[PDB]
């Protein structure tokens, strides 16, 4: 029923269960590419659906399925304009009760740009170059305004970082 | 006449008038909204509408249509998404020709940056800050890749980043 036009609660309660049967509901879900279509959207609703890409991705069982829904973040506006345009918008957060949460966010924004130029190197260069070249920013304003960072999340960062300045190079020629 | 829908010939004829005529054409114009409503758009294109901007918003005559044509830029899908995108998409560029020719238009891009936090510095925090976080990178493939940038237009993006900062800064309280 709820299985095609994914809504807020329907992936709540997704969230709970193993990575395995979320990466496999949401690869075998019509409304997955409509579920990221959108380059406007809350930061509740982004948050969750961030944790849940963040755990399917993460299944290190469901090969195909990963790939599936991986191939259609690239892809999405959800990537290319939402993503970036929430981390600008961390900046100018006046409520600290929400700069304080947005560590985990980044943290799972990172661990999915892991994933993409893990599995969609080549093609998935622009989105990811842009968010590694966000996320400093706004992990400097969040440092400078007492919001504290964890130092494995500045390690991803550098890791992502390296990998897509490499790729960069290589398609320089 | 045919100053509705504006098209590649008749921005390319426009552009070199004086900067009055420009503003007051652009602001007049009915299809100037839709000209900017596109977050993909050619490199051709995106370039001379960037040039016709500048020219225009530099009018030190018009300040009513300055302002308005500023106030459709900066809620424009234009300054939003496309000029992001291209920004971004200097870094993997192979041909040298188009990387030579990409510091004039960083200049134009950095122009109209100081244009939006001089006329619309509040409302326009998002958008120029976003641009203002993704040039650097660029401009660093692009000094590595053997394109000279100009003195001048890294004195103007220092300058559009401090004013940012500082607008950042006193809406984080």
């Amino acid at each position: 029923q709820g299985a095609k036009k994914l809504g807020y609660k329907f992936l709540e309660s997704l969230l709970q269960k193993d990575p395995s049967e979320v990466v496999i509901t949401l690869a075998t879900s019509l409304g997955l590419k409509e579920l990221l279509s959108h380059s406007s959207m809350k930061s509740n609703f982004l948050e969750l659906i961030c944790q849940v890409l963040r755990k399917a991705c993460s299944s290190k069982m469901d090969r195909q399925s990963v790939l599936h829904v991986l191939g259609i973040l690239k892809n999405s506006k959800f990537l290319k304009v939402c993503l970036p345009a929430y981390v600008v918008g961390m900046i100018t957060e006046p409520i600290p009760d929400i700069r304080n949460q947005y560590p985990e966010h980044i943290s799972n924004i990172i661990s999915l740009l892991q994933d993409l130029v893990s599995v969609f190197p080549a093609s998935s260069v622009q989105e990811t170059s842009m968010l590694v070249s966000l996320l400093p920013t706004s992990l400097n304003a969040l440092r400078a305004s007492g919001v504290d960072i964890e130092e494995e999340t500045e390690k991803n960062l550098e890791k992502v970082q390296t990998i897509i300045e490499h790729l960069q190079e290589k398609r320089r020629e």
